This record gives structure tokens, C-alpha cells and sequence, in this order.
């Protein structure tokens, strides 16, 4: 006997994915939360912590949106300009 599974799909490292957050910039204050959340993950938080540290180094204390992609156990760090409506990967 034999039965269908019909089940979802899954994470794969060919696709890319960006994820966005809401936080103050320069914000060393804390107290190693991080570590668990990165713990299975893999990277560290001291670097990753660090890398948006600095980046926010010149507009440290102001509220900004940036844009972390994991790709290949790699992170990305890039802060936008504005926030706005931005929903539409195809073609114009």
C-alpha cells in the first residue's frame, strides 16, 4: 500500500531572503540576548552586534530601518534612506 503526502515545500540556500527590523541605532546596551538567538544560527553576535554598531556609527541614537539578508551563512547590512510601501519583485 502506498499513500500521497502533498506536503509544503522547504528553506533552501539557492533562493534569497531579506528580513527587516525595528531598533535604535548603536544600541550596545545589552545583556548577551543575542547569544540564543544566534546560538543555533551559527554566526555571533559580537560580530553581527558590531557590524550594525558601526554602520550606525554616524546617525547613532535615530531611529533607522536596515535590511539584514542571509544568504550561503552570510549576512548583509545596509540602512535605507526612507520607509514606503515596497511590495513588487517582478517587473516594474
Amino acid at each position: 500500500g502506498s499513500s500521497g503526502s502533498s506536503g509544503p515545500p522547504k528553506f533552501d540556500p539557492n533562493e534569497v531572503k531579506v528580513v527587516y527590523l525595528r531598533c535604535t541605532g548603536g544600541e550596545v546596551g545589552a545583556t548577551s540576548a543575542l547569544a540564543p538567538k544566534i546560538g543555533p544560527l551559527g554566526l555571533s553576535p559580537k560580530k553581527v552586534g558590531d557590524d550594525i554598531a558601526k554602520a550606525t556609527g554616524d546617525w547613532k541614537g535615530l531611529r533607522i530601518t536596515v535590511k539584514l539578508t542571509i544568504q550561503n551563512r552570510q549576512a548583509q547590512i545596509e540602512v535605507v534612506p526612507s520607509a514606503s510601501a515596497l511590495s513588487g519583485p517582478s517587473s516594474g
